[PDB]
């Protein structure tokens, strides 16, 4: 997995909130969702979904963030 | 995640054999079957599954492999 795809999926890890993740990361939203979409599509499985209108991380989101501080 | 856990994890996921796992680590199929166990249910995703008695790594395996490998 490509060093900037994860770069970006932390920063949406840790702030939980994608304009606030693409503002950090001096890009625009859409390419912050696309390379989330890209680890989502090459991957199966969902990191992130909005329930009753607020965001969360995924059973396969959570594994991921702990993978990777391993 | 655990250090051993993640090891029994990366040698079930390379050898694709439980029993085979277990001798090359030197404990006891049911020990591995634990570890391995006690992830899916912490993460609450399963990792392995027999598909037409074949042993398959799931879509969070696969995740899961390549994050420990980053
Ligand atoms: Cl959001
Ligand atoms: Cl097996």
């Amino acid at each position: 997995m490509l060093d900037f795809r994860v770069e970006t999926f932390l920063t949406v890890c840790r702030t939980m909130n994608y304009t606030r993740a693409a503002e950090e990361l001096n890009i625009t939203q859409p390419a912050v969702s696309q390379h989330i979409a890209h680890l989502e599509r090459d991957y199966g499985v969902p990191l992130f979904a909005y329930r009753n209108k607020k965001l969360q991380l995924t059973d396969a989101g959570a594994l991921l963030r702990d993978a990777l501080s391993t």
